[PDB]
C-alpha cells in the first residue's frame, strides 16, 4: 500500500500533473485561479461550528473546499503559507465538539475534508498536529458511522449512501496505518453498500431524479472509485455496475444548445462545472464527453468555478485533455431507459441555432418527479419555445405546511401548479391528474438524420380514462418537430387536452395555427390532426397562495372530444421561422 499521500494523487504524481497543466492554456488558467484563491484564503478566518437549523452542512462543504484547495496548492507550489493555513483549518475543525452526526452528510463531507488534508499534508506536519487530526477523524468521523442511530444510509439507495460511504472511506484510508484491520473492514463495508444507489443507473445511465440531482451522489461515488483505483489498483468491480459509466453521456446530452438543461423533475436550468465528468472521460478515454464542460472552462468567469468544493479533482483527472482543440461529439442523439427514460435529440452540436428536443417517459411516483410523463422541451434558432417550469423552492413550501414530499395520488404535492400535468407539455384526459402508478416505457427510437424520433407508451398514465395512448416526437428533415399522439378510447368517450407551455408571445393566427414570437425569432404551431380544433390559452398565474408566480409564461393548446371505441390521432408541428 502507498504511504501518504495515498488518496487520489500519489507521492510524486504532482510533477507529471504540472507538465500537462503547463501545456494547456485552459487548464493553466484554472490552476492559477485556484492558487490565487488560496492566497485569499490565507487571510480568511477559520470556520466556526455554527449550524443553520439542523445542518452543519454549509460549514463541512466550505471546509472541503478550503482544505482541498489549499492542500492542492501546497503540493503544487510548496508555498509555506498554504501548508500553515490548511493546518490551522484542520486543527480548528478537529476541535469542534462534533461534526453533527444527526445530519450525517455533515460528518461525511467534514471527514472527507479533514482526511484529504491529513493525507496530503501528512509528511509535512508535526507529530502533534498529526495526532490531533487523526483522533478527530477517528472519533468524530469514523466512529459515529458505526453507530446504528447514525448509519441508516448504509441501507439507502439515494445520494446519502454514495456521499456517506465516500466520506467515511476517505477517513478509513487516511488513518489506515493506525487501524489496518478496521479500515479494511470499513472499505469493504462501503464497496458492498454503494452497489445499492448504483443500481439506479441501470441500464443506460439515465438519472432517475434528473439534472440537478445528478451531481451530488455521482461525484462522491466517483471520488470513492477513483481513490480505490489509485490505492489498490482496482475498484472491486464498482465502475462496471450496469449503466454507471454511461451516465457521463447522459449528463452531457442533458444540456440544450442554449446551455440550459432539460429541467424535468425537481431541477434547475443552469448547471456548473462538474469535475466528475473529467473522471468519466479519463476512465473511458473519451474526451468527447467533455464538450459542455469545455464551454464552461473556456467561457465562464473562473470565480464561478471557485465555489466548487471538488474543483482540484478536475485538474487531477485532466488526463492531458487539450480543451480548446477538442472535437465535438459525433452522436447528436442520446436515449436511455431505466426508471426515468429520456431521449435527447439535436440537429447539431456545433450550430447554436440547432433544433433540440428533450422528451421523457417514466412515472410521476419516482423520487423528485412531476406529472410530466410524455412531456418535452424544444429549442430552435437560439430560443426555448416549449419549456418546463422546473422546481419550486422547497423552503417556503415546507414552511407553509405543504405536503411536498408525499408522492401518492391524492397528495398535496400535485396541487402545486408547477408539478402537475396541466402545466407540462403532455396530455391531460378528462380533467384528471396523471396516474402516479403509471410508468411509460420508451418503446422505440431512431437517430435517422431526417427523422430522429422516440416513442413512449403513455397508456398506464391514463389507465382509467382511455384504452391506449402512445406518443412519438420527432425532428423531421432537420427542419421541424412533430408531436404525435395515438389514442384508443375505451367504450366511454374521453376529452383530451393538449398543452404547450411557453415564455414566447402567443398569437392565434388561424383556427389551427399559432405564432410564437421571442427574442426577434418566430415559431409556428400547426395542428394537423384533428382538422377541427378551438385553440385556447390557459393562465399560468397561481391557483393557491403557495404557488410561485410565473410571469411571462403562457399555456397554449386545445381540447378534443374523442368518441368511444375509436382510434384517433393528434398531430402538432412546431416549425421555426428559419424553416
Ligand atoms: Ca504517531
Ligand atoms: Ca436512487
Ligand atoms: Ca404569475
Ligand atoms: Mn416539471
Amino acid at each position: 500500500m502507498p504511504g501518504h499521500p495515498r488518496l487520489l494523487l500519489l507521492s510524486g504524481e504532482e510533477d507529471a500533473l504540472k507538465r500537462t497543466i503547463s501545456a494547456d492554456k485552459t487548464w493553466e488558467k484554472l490552476h492559477q485561479a485556484i492558487v490565487a484563491e488560496c492566497d485569499q484564503l490565507v487571510g480568511i478566518e477559520p470556520l466556526k461550528r455554527i449550524q443553520i437549523g439542523r445542518r452543519l452542512l454549509d460549514k463541512s462543504r466550505e471546509a472541503l473546499r478550503r482544505i482541498f484547495y489549499l492542500s492542492y496548492a501546497w503540493r503544487m507550489t510548496h508555498q509555506l503559507n498554504y501548508l500553515q493555513r490548511a493546518e490551522t483549518e484542520l486543527l480548528t475543525i478537529a476541535a469542534f465538539s462534533d461534526w453533527n452526526p444527526t445530519h450525517f452528510l455533515d460528518v461525511a463531507e467534514m471527514t472527507m475534508a479533514v482526511s484529504i488534508g491529513y493525507d496530503w499534508l501528512y509528511n509535512d506536519l508535526s507529530e502533534q498536529s498529526r495526532s490531533t487530526i487523526k483522533e478527530a477523524i477517528l472519533k468524530k468521523g469514523i466512529e459515529p458511522s458505526m453507530d446504528s442511530k447514525y448509519n441508516s444510509w448504509l441501507r439507502s439507495s439515494n445520494n446519502w449512501n454514495q456521499v456517506c460511504n465516500a466520506g467515511i472511506t476517505y477517513g478509513a484510508i487516511a488513518v489506515y496505518e493506525d487501524q489496518p484491520e478496521q479500515s479494511k473492514a470499513l472499505i469493504s463495508r462501503a464497496v458492498s453498500a454503494v452497489v445499492l444507489p448504483m443500481g439506479d443507473y441501470k441500464p443506460d445511465g439515465a438519472y432517475p431524479e434528473g439534472y440537478s440531482y445528478w451531481g451530488y451522489g455521482t461525484s462522491f461515488n466517483v471520488m470513492l472509485i477513483s481513490a480505490l483505483d489509485k490505492l489498490f489498483g482496482n475498484d472491486f468491480g464498482l465502475s462496471a455496475q450496469p449503466g454507471f459509466l454511461k451516465t457521463a453521456g447522459y449528463l452531457e446530452n442533458m444540456t440544450a444548445p442554449s446551455g440550459n438543461a432539460y429541467n424535468y423533475s425537481d431541477s434547475g436550468l443552469s448547471g456548473e462545472l462538474q469535475p466528475a465528468m473529467f473522471w468519466f472521460a479519463k476512465k473511458l478515454n473519451d474526451p468527447s464527453l467533455l464538450w459542455v464542460e469545455r464551454s464552461r472552462l473556456m467561457n465562464s468567469n473562473p470565480q464561478n468555478h471557485l465555489r466548487n468544493r471538488l474543483l482540484p479533482a478536475a485538474l487531477l483527472w485532466s488526463n492531458g485533455v487539450k480543451v480548446a482543440q477538442m472535437n465535438a461529439p459525433k452522436e447528436a442523439m442520446w436515449v436511455g431507459e431505466g426508471k426515468t427514460p429520456v431521449a435527447l435529440m439535436r440537429t447539431s452540436w456545433t450550430d447554436p441555432a440547432a433544433i433540440f428536443v428533450g422528451m421523457k417517459g417514466g412515472s410521476p411516483g419516482t423520487s423528485h418527479a412531476h406529472m410530466d410523463v410524455g412531456s418535452f422541451v424544444m429549442e430552435a434558432d437560439g430560443v426555448r419555445w416549449a419549456m418546463d417550469f422546473g422546481m419550486q423552492e422547497y423552503e417556503s413550501l415546507e414552511s407553509k405546511g405543504v405536503d411536498l414530499w408525499n408522492m401518492k395520488q391524492n397528495s398535496q404535492r400535485w396541487q402545486i401548479l408547477r408539478y402537475n400535468n396541466f402545466a407540462h407539455n403532455t396530455l391531460s384526459i378528462n380533467d384528471e391528474l396523471q396516474a402516479v402508478d403509471g410508468k411509460a416505457p420508451l418503446t422505440a427510437h431512431s437517430s435517422s438524420a431526417n427523422f430522429m424520433n422516440a416513442q413512449v407508451d403513455l397508456s398506464s398514465l391514463y389507465k382509467q380514462s382511455i384504452a391506449k395512448a402512445n406518443r412519438g416526437i420527432a425532428v423531421v428533415d432537420k427542419a421541424y418537430v412533430v408531436v404525435q399522439d395515438e389514442i384508443e378510447t375505451s367504450p366511454a368517450e374521453a376529452t383530451v387536452r393538449w398543452t404547450l407551455l411557453t415564455s414566447a408571445t402567443v398569437k392565434v393566427t388561424g383556427a389551427n395555427q399559432a405564432e410564437l414570437t421571442k427574442d426577434g425569432k418566430v415559431l409556428t404551431i400547426q395542428v394537423m390532426e384533428p382538422a377541427q380544433i378551438d385553440f385556447k390559452t390557459w393562465p399560468t398565474e397561481p391557483v393557491y397562495d403557495f404557488d410561485a408566480p410565473n410571469p411571462g409564461t403562457t399555456l397554449v393548446g386545445f381540447e378534443v372530444k374523442l368518441p368511444a371505441n375509436t382510434k384517433s390521432v393528434i398531430q402538432v408541428t412546431l416549425t421555426p421561422g428559419s424553416s
